[PDB]
C-alpha cells in the first residue's frame, strides 16, 4: 500500500467506522523501556493517517495502544478490555508496509495485520 | 465428548454464552438438495450437545443453520445478517467429532471448527 | 460514483489479501427461491469491484457466497468449510452502501459489514 | 466450575486446542506496578484451569499474556504479533467467573470475555 503503517478501526455493534479512537504507537528501545513514537485519532472512514514515513519507521519492536475502553464509555457502554493492543516487530527482514486492522466489540476484539512490499 | 456434533455460541456484547439461539441441521440427499438432519436450542451455557449419535451421523455435506437475526431482535437490536450458515463436509476420512463455534455481534460473526480425534 | 456492494477478503495465514476468491451474489425471489445477482473474483487488493449499480441493487434478501474450499486447496491446504456464505437484506432503509469484509484461516472465518450512507 | 479464572486457546490454521501455549498473568499492585499472578501452559484441551482460587483472585486489574510467537515458531511458522496481551478489570460486580477465550492465526488472534455467575 501507500503509508507505511496503517491503523483501521471497526464497530462491530453498529456496523460502522469507528471513529474518534486514541491510537498510540511505541518503540522499544535498546534498554527494554517503552518510547512513544507517534499518535493520533482514527477520522470519519475509521482509518488513522499519517503515523510514520518510512525514514522514520526503522526496524524495530512497535507497541499500538487503541483506547477501546474511551470508546465504549462515551456511548454508554462498559466494556470488559482497558485498551486493545497490538505489539509487533517491523522491518527485520526488509522495509515493508502495515495495515493494522481492528474490529471493536465491548466484551471482544480481533486484529488482522496485513504487510505489504513496497518495492518490485 | 459424546455426541459427535456440538455447536457452542457466545454473544460479543454482553460477554456471555447466547442462550435459546434455533439451530437447524441439514444434510445433503444424493439426488442434489438438502434435507432436515436435526434441531434444537441452545442453553443456558450457549451449547447444544446431543443432536445426534455416532451412528446416525454418516459421512456427507453437512449445513448448521443458526438464526441470528431472532437474537438480537429479542434484545431491541436490528442485526445486518438473516443468520449464520456453516456448510461442511463431514467424517470423509472416517469418524470424528466436530465442535462448531459461533460468535455473535450484531453486524459480525466467527465461525470455528474443532475436530477432536477418538483413538479407534 | 461509489457502487452500493462491495466484497474485501483477507487471508489470516498469509496476512495479505486472499486474491481469486470465487465470489457468487444472489437475490431472494417471490417464490422465496434464489435468483443469480452478480458474481466475480477478488482482485489483487483482495477487493471485489462492480458487482452491481444503484438501480439494480433494489431491496431484498441477499446471499453472497464465497468459494473458500477452493482457495485453500489451491496452495495446499485442506479447509474445514465448503464455502463463507453471507445472508442480509439490502436498501432497507431505502438506499444504501455496503461492505462485507471476510477474514479467512482453513478452520475459521469472521465475516463483519459496513453500512454506511452515500449522503450522511 | 470452581476456577475464577480460566483461559482458553484455539489454533484456526490445524482446527484444534492450541497446545502448550504459555500464559502468564499479571496483577495490577497498589504503587501501580505489574506483578506476577499466575502462569502455565494450556494442556492437551487448550485450556488452564489452576490458575487461581476464589479467594486469592481478589479485585483489581489483571494482565494476560498468551505467548503466541513462541506457539508459532515451535511450528516453522514465523508469525506477526510478538505476543497476545488481554489486560481487563475484575470483580468490579461482585465475585463472578472469567473465562478468556482466544483464537490464533499467524497474523490474527481474536479474544473475547465470558463472564458468568456462580450462584445464579
Ligand atoms: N464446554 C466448553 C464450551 C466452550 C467451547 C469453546 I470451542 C470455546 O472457545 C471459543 C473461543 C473463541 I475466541 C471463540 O470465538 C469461540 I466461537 C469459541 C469456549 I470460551 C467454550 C468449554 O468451556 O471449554
Ligand atoms: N481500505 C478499503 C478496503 C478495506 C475495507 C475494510 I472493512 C478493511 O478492514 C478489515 C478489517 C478486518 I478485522 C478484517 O478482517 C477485514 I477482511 C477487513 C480493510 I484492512 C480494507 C476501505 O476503506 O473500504
Amino acid at each position: 500500500s501507500k503509508c507505511p503503517l496503517m491503523v483501521k478501526v471497526l464497530d462491530a455493534v453498529r456496523g460502522s467506522p469507528a471513529v474518534d479512537v486514541a491510537v498510540k504507537v511505541f518503540k522499544k528501545t535498546a534498554d527494554g523501556s517503552w518510547e512513544p513514537f507517534a499518535s493520533g485519532k482514527t477520522a470519519e472512514s475509521g482509518e488513522l493517517h499519517g503515523l510514520t514515513t518510512d525514514e522514520k519507521f526503522t526496524e524495530g519492536v512497535y507497541r499500538v495502544e487503541l483506547d477501546t475502553k474511551s470508546y465504549w464509555k462515551a456511548l454508554g457502554i462498559s466494556p470488559f478490555h482497558e485498551y486493545a493492543e497490538v505489539v509487533f516487530t517491523a522491518n527485520d527482514s526488509g522495509h515493508r508496509h502495515y495495515t493494522i486492522a481492528a474490529l471493536l466489540s465491548p466484551y471482544s476484539y480481533s486484529t488482522t495485520a496485513v504487510v505489504s512490499n513496497p518495492q518490485n
